[PDB]
């Protein structure tokens, strides 16, 4: 599995693999933004941002939001497109309902090495 839940509360903030912190773009929560906090790197490292789907085909397979890298250490950044047919914004089929009613939905995201 290995996914981190990132909740659709505008002030939510998580960390993936101890490498990248995540926040929302704005109160509309249309996309996550990323910042590298994984230490200084002798060479730039790249990771693919995997996101789960909650509905539709192949629920067992991750999609990608794009890539992040260790040069994203000074400014929050959007994931860099693959794209190709890659989703820029959060849609219903990324959203999982809270385990307890009355509380925000979440998306499931994680990093894998870009290879
Ligand atoms: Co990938």
């Amino acid at each position: 599995e290995g996914y981190t839940r990132f909740y659709r509360s505008p002030t939510a903030s998580v960390i993936l693999s101890g490498l990248v912190k995540v926040k929302w773009d704005n109160e509309q929560m249309t996309m996550p933004l990323f910042k590298w906090i994984g230490g200084e790197q002798a060479e730039e490292l790249h990771f693919c941002v995997h996101i789960a789907h909650s509905s539709g085909p192949k629920l067992n397979r991750a999609r990608s939001l794009g890539t992040v890298n260790s040069n994203m250490d000074q400014h929050w950044a959007q994931a860099q497109r693959n794209s190709g047919a890659t989703r820029r914004t959060i849609e219903g089929f990324h959203l999982f309902e809270n385990d307890i009613p009355n509380f925000p939905d979440y998306i499931k995201i994680k990093l894998v090495p870009k290879t």
